[PDB]
């Protein structure tokens, strides 16, 4: 392991700003090379509780550093490519407690919006850590609620994930398995069309001025050459008890899809995920400007159609290359 300080010099340290947590840890933005990238650090191996819960072991983290890298890489293949997963720059082991000038950010962001989580000041000094560098990937859908143009952008972002999840399946029999609306990254783009391949066929989706990027696998599975990487959920009690939101139906959903048996491929819970997002479309999120032209008017009814059809497709790829949505 290293210090944080190999990670997160003075200067990028400095320059950390909380962006969102979870029960799994924190995430910080900051910049290097005048980019911004989105920090992930989640602490491992210890006896504290943290959040409520206990920490994962590196054996259980490794799931998601495996996934993330696979999906990262995508952008770069040739048969199966898609930028709609978020990128990898680098994974640390980390021992310390933590920075001062990251309980610091921490702070600022639990007077300003609020915390779910622990001060996380009560690591020692042998304390591991795992932090992921990725790409920053924009803003949540769920803080858009309010901000999006239109429900053409609605389009344009079922088509974007429906097209990044297909190319996925395609690639690495790959599950997202927790894609809520806190997990569908939204940024600005100049490109009016962004590209896909699938199985060697390339095609484009219109912007409408946004990329999207999906993140956080610590659900997902995926397979290579048939070593199956994925969470066995199976004696989770808590997961499958939610209620008040559709999201909590989905996690019982995908469990009467798969028997419980979470190292299987059932693509289907790309579907369902799917048509949690088409749901939040469509009664949560609220648009800017509503439909008013008969070609908008005709968008907002297709994404109706796609809401109560999608279900009756098999895998995100069936969506893709079927729905009339996106012909
Ligand atoms: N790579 C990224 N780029 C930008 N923001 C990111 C990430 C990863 C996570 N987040 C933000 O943190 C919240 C909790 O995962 C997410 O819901 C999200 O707000």
């Amino acid at each position: 392991p290293v210090p944080f300080s190999h990670c997160l010099p003075t200067e990028k340290l400095q320059r950390c700003e909380k962006i969102g947590e979870g029960v799994f840890g924190e995430v910080f933005q900051t910049i290097a090379d005048h980019t911004p990238v989105a920090i992930k650090i989640i602490a491992i191996e210890g006896p504290d509780l943290v959040n409520g819960s206990h920490q994962k072991t590196f054996e259980e983290i490794l799931p998601e550093i495996i996934i993330s890298k696979e999906l990262s890489l995508l952008s770069g293949e040739v048969c199966n490519r898609t930028e709609g997963f978020i990128g990898l720059n680098s994974v640390h082991c980390v021992q310390g407690s933590y920075p001062p000038l990251l309980l610091k950010a921490w702070d600022h962001y639990n007077s300003t919006k609020g915390s779910a989580n622990d001060r996380p000041d009560f690591f020692k000094d042998d304390q591991l850590f795992i932090v992921l560098e990725f790409e920053f990937g924009g803003i949540d859908l769920e803080q858009m609620r309010t901000k999006l143009s239109s429900l053409a952008t609605a389009k344009s972002i079922l088509h974007q994930l429906t097209a990044s999840l297909a190319v996925a399946e395609a690639s690495l029999r790959f599950e997202h398995r927790d894609l809520h609306w806190g997990n569908v990254l939204l940024k600005k783009t100049s490109l009016k069309k962004l590209h896909y391949t699938l199985n060697g066929k390339s095609s484009t989706i219109p912007s409408c001025g946004l990329q999207v990027s999906i993140i956080d696998y610590t659900l997902s599975r995926l397979e290579r050459d048939g070593i199956v990487v994925f969470c066995d959920v199976s004696m989770d009690e808590d997961l499958f008890t939610g209620d008040g939101d559709y999201q909590f139906d989905i996690y019982r959903l995908m469990k009467k899809e798969n028997n419980n048996r979470w190292g299987e491929y059932h693509p289907y819970s790309n579907v369902l995920w799917l048509h949690y997002l088409t749901d939040k479309m469509l009664k949560q999120m609220t648009f800017k400007t509503k439909c008013n032209t008969p070609a908008m008017k005709q968008i907002k009814r297709k994404i109706q159609e796609f809401h109560r059809t999608m279900l009756n497709f098999s895998s995100a790829t069936d969506l893709l290359c079927q729905h009339s949505l996106f012909k």
